[PDB]
């Protein structure tokens, strides 16, 4: 066909549009029926087309991705996991992008340099793992995962998979990104088909065109109120409709990267002339003009049929901000200051913050810059501190370049290394004490307790980046930009003009300094060296295979009430830095969530004690002493995060299954994926006949089997006996998994010993 390269780093890597074709067309022979866009893209890459059953929201898919992408906080563990794996070199074109671990403090480069000294051990264990294996490494520096992705990686057509429950980025460039834990990544790198389970398809269509102050992170903060956090689970998002054209690429981005907010698959847009636009610009004019001979395999079928239909007026649509404790509270900024005043959220606003891969686009700082030079003509600079983090290197040099980072120097601004940074909570924030009620307004994504600074008492609003620096500048939520008067510093009353700058740089992109390092796919003699007294890095020791038994007499390690996140169930931060450690990082274990019990975090019941405790110290107590637990818990179990962490580290204390009223995706796929048992209630209802006292027992191991429900005999401390029945999602692959004690451990049975 054409020989078209995936990258400029992989120029043997071609693009097998080919390929997609011919799989569609084997398909939808099969199907007769018009496909959607996510159905063209993600059929396409099935393994096996002609037999493939395919019935949305219930076949698990047996799917070839194209490439791998990985980030240094989860980077760690699937690559200690792929050395387990004994395999030589990874089978597709994979990166690690070291974003995760860069603190932010004191700006830019004194970060960075600081961050490299500190992470040392770290960052050379994945440099050297990488050039052994054969993955791209993007130095410390070089920017955040997404924002290198779509300005290097994704495609068109593209199935990508990422470590980052954000990779969905990628669909602002017509791509499939999915995000995974660690484990799934390593059955791409090891060359084995990755498994999905069929998704269901939300369309959204399009109306109209944006206008002023309303910008495509309005969008998603809209749906999110919309759909809600567990709206889009098990489902793919689609954009269409004629308004899609009057959004820029990288705004596609934003709307495709928040969609992860409501626990959707991913979601995606068709190729168009924005999209082909954005790849001329970033050095991908061949790969633009071979989509255009594809261009019908890129777009959706005529008729095609969605499952949920939503439709948004972009005409109609005005500024958002969303929180204060999750993502899809959604208010408009005119209405925020008055809500927050009736619900008893302060209104001073200490730190606005923009940025992050969410919002970091040349476009978005372009737009800050318009409303920041607005209020330096009237002498004004933020009345609360203000933080822009850069997605890239090549944003960070362009924008130097254009001059849009000095504006933003100049109202009162620091510009922080290009790394994820508050966005998880690397930031060492001194201006509040903990436990100190405080607001703070970001162009990120997620809102949840503690996670941008560890202060469960910080309302965090999420909103577009010209809104918070327009909010920055006042200093208060009680400001609506649209409305609102300002004075300058002469004594005259202003109002804000809405932001207008070019979403694209007239002269090409500056690509900053190198920061991209090739494997040597020659010489790859590389020793991995992980210290046996690291305490950042530790080697894996197989889980257990199972015993052939029923699990009886389980204790409840906590029954959690509400809302648990995996930020609840291993917390970010501080723990960032035992993220290759698996029994250091084990003492955050579930010290978030709330136990039923007495409504305390970390404060459980310890059953032979009887003393309350952390969870961490009483799951390793029941684990010495041969006690297996259990977690039981509530809706949407696992939200947010992909981090396999969360899996990994209840297995190793000693847990055995989690029974839950529902789980968000990613959670559920690696609890199977390391051996526990994830389990729904059949009846919700019976979440309130397990008391914290019961013991459980879980019983018909023997025929487990797809579809079939296991029995759980919940035993009373008075002697009374209650059987229930719990669903679970398996299929026959999975249960293997589970026979095996882990995917990992049934991975290397195939390898002949
Ligand atoms: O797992 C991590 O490293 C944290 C993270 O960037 C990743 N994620 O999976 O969404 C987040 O947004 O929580
Ligand atoms: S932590 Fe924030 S900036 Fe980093 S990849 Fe995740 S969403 Fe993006």
């Amino acid at each position: 066909r054409a020989k078209v390269a995936m990258s400029h780093f992989e120029p043997h890597e071609y693009i097998r549009y080919d390929l997609l074709e011919k799989n569609i067309d084997i398909v939808r022979k099969r199907l007769n029926r018009p496909l959607t866009l996510s159905e063209k893209i993600v059929y396409g890459h099935l393994d096996d087309p002609a037999n493939q059953e395919i019935e949305r929201g219930k076949t698990y898919l047996r799917l070839r991705p194209d490439r791998v992408a990985m980030q240094d906080a989860t980077a760690q563990m699937a690559m200690l996991q792929f050395i387990s794996s004994g395999l030589p070199k990874v089978a597709v074109p994979s990166t690690i992008h070291c974003d995760h671990l860069i603190e932010a403090q004191l700006g830019g480069e004194k970060d960075l340099r600081r961050a490299k000294d500190i992470n040392q051990e770290v960052y050379n264990f994945l440099a050297t793992a990488g050039a052994k294996y054969g993955v791209g490494f993007w130095r410390p520096g070089s920017g955040i995962i997404h924002q290198i992705i779509l300005e290097n990686y994704a495609y068109p057509g593209v199935l990508l998979i990422g470590t980052d429950s954000h990779t969905p980025n990628g669909g602002g460039l017509g791509g499939i990104c999915i995000g995974v834990g660690g484990a799934d990544a390593v059955d791409v790198m090891a060359g084995i088909p990755w498994e999905l389970k069929c998704p269901k398809v939300i369309g959204v269509k399009l109306t109209g065109s944006l206008s002023g102050w309303t910008s495509p992170k309005d969008v998603i903060l809209k749906v999110a109120g919309i759909l809600t956090v567990k709206g889009g689970t098990g489902a793919i998002v689609e954009y269409h409709g004629p308004g899609v054209d009057s959004i820029s690429c990288t705004g596609m981005a934003t709307i495709c990267n928040m969609g992860a907010e409501i626990g959707a698959t991913t979601s995606v847009f068709p190729y168009n002339h924005r999209m082909k636009k954005y790849l001329s610009k970033t050095g991908r004019a061949d790969i633009a003009n071979l989509a255009d001979e594809f261009k019908d395999h890129l777009v959706p079928d005529s008729g095609c049929h969605y499952d949920q239909l939503i439709e948004i007026n972009l005409s109609e649509l005005k500024p958002h901000i969303n929180g204060p404790f999750t993502p899809d509270l959604a208010h408009p900024v005119a209405e925020v200051g008055s809500v927050a005043e009736k619900e008893g959220w302060p209104l001073d606003i200490r730190v606005g913050l923009i940025g992050s891969c969410t919002n970091s686009s040349y476009e978005d700082m372009g737009r800050s810059a318009a409303v920041a030079k607005q209020a330096l003509a009237h002498g004004l600079k933020c009345k609360s501190q203000f933080t822009i983090t850069p997605g890239s290197e090549q944003i960070r040099a362009t924008i130097e370049r254009d001059g849009y980072a000095q504006v933003l120097r100049d109202v009162g601004g620091i510009v922080l290394a290009n790394a994820c940074g508050p966005c998880i909570g690397q930031w060492d924030r001194k201006d509040i004490k903990k436990g100190e009620k405080n607001t703070i307004v970001t162009s990120y994504n997620r809102n949840f307790t503690g996670r941008n600074d560890a202060n469960p008492e910080t309302h965090a609003f999420v909103t577009s980046p010209e809104i918070v620096t327009a909010l920055a500048i006042a200093g208060t939520l009680k400001f609506n930009p649209e409305t609102d008067f300002l004075t300058g510093k002469d004594g005259k009353k202003f109002k804000l003009e809405a932001p207008d700058a070019d979403e694209l740089p007239r002269a090409e992109f500056d690509p900053g300094q190198d920061t991209y390092q090739h494997p040597p796919k020659d010489s790859s003699g590389q020793r991995v060296d992980v210290s046996p007294t690291s305490q950042r890095l530790q080697l894996l020791e197989p889980f257990d295979k199972w015993d052939g038994k029923d699990l009886e007499d389980l204790q409840i390690l906590i029954k959690v009430k509400g809302k648990c996140t995996t930020d609840h169930i291993s917390a970010a931060g501080p723990w960032l830095k035992f993220r290759g450690h698996l029994d250091n990082i084990s003492n955050n274990l579930l010290i978030g969530a709330i136990n039923s019990e007495n409504r305390k975090a970390n404060s459980v019941r310890n059953a032979v004690t009887q003393e309350f405790g952390p969870v961490p110290d009483t799951a390793r107590y029941y684990k010495q002493h041969g006690i297996r637990w259990v977690v039981i818990g509530d809706e949407n179990y696992g939200e947010g995060s992909s981090r396999e962490h969360r899996a990994l580290e209840p297995r190793f204390l000693g847990g055995r299954a989690i029974i839950t009223k529902s789980f968000a995706r990613i959670h559920e796929t690696n609890l199977k994926k390391q051996g526990l048992l994830p389990l729904t209630f059949a009846d919700p209802a019976d979440y309130n006949k397990i008391h914290p006292v019961d013991k459980l027992t879980i019983q018909g191991l023997k025929d487990f089997a797809p579809g079939k429900p296991l029995t759980c005999i919940i035993k009373h401390p008075n002697g009374t006996q209650e059987t229930i029945l719990l669903n679970h999602t398996f299929n026959e692959t999975q249960i293997e998994w589970f026979r095996a004690g882990s995917a990992l451990n049934r991975m290397k049975e195939l390898q002949q010993k």
